[PDB]
């Protein structure tokens, strides 16, 4: 398969911006969260499996899934979390693999959503973890959800501690400056992945 780099972190740390910067370098970026959404869109097969399991309470006026409600449920309920992971992991993985087959770039970037499950992604050559200072994260969450700083802090409080992620990452992008420097760092990582992809089989 193609040389694959896993992009991890939370969106409040600038993960989406980093992904876009890789795209700006001509790298195919596979968004696993987008895939998860597309696979659970209105009147899809998995969408019907989910409603059949969770019932009508996770259905909005739209007919669309109440994703916030589902996330809240599986966070506190491990049985439901494992059920949903068992449903979607196989289908998500097949969709990623399809994109990798038709990958046109020298290597591929795979944006893994914030709940990283490394076991379900054996095919990665590298893991890139994006982190940012706490204050920046709060600021970003505040603007994106118009909530309060205290609420933003609570939202962050329920996120996985970075110790394991930090150990399980081959590279850590500390997003603690502006966008020019962030882009500069992505460019350096880009050169690195090109070099490693060239000499490793």
């Amino acid at each position: 398969m193609v040389y694959s780099v896993g992009l991890t972190g939370n969106i409040a740390s600038g993960k989406s911006t980093v992904a876009e910067f890789f795209s700006e370098l001509g790298i195919n970026v596979i968004y696993a969260d987008k895939i998860a959404k597309e696979l659970t869109s209105k009147n899809t097969p998995c969408y019907q499996d989910i409603i059949s399991h969770f019932g009508s309470s996770v259905v909005l006026n739209n007919g669309e899934l109440d994703r916030k409600r589902i996330r809240d449920i599986i966070f506190s309920n491990s049985n439901e979390r494992l059920w949903l992971e068992s449903l979607l992991h196989p289908v998500i993985r097949k969709k990623i693999e399809e994109q990798l087959i038709v990958c046109t770039s020298p290597y591929c970037l795979i944006e893994i959503p914030l709940l990283f499950n490394k076991h379900h992604y054996p095919y990665l050559q590298k893991v890139l973890l994006v982190i940012a200072p706490l204050e920046s994260q709060l600021d970003r969450i505040v603007k994106r959800d118009h909530c309060t700083k205290k609420q933003a802090l609570a939202i962050l409080a329920t996120q996985p501690n970075l110790e394991q992620r930090l150990e399980a990452a081959d590279d850590v992008l500390i997003n603690e400056s502006g966008l020019s420097e962030l882009k500069a760092k992505v460019n350096k990582l880009h050169q690195k992945y090109l070099r490693e992809a060239k000499i490793k089989q």
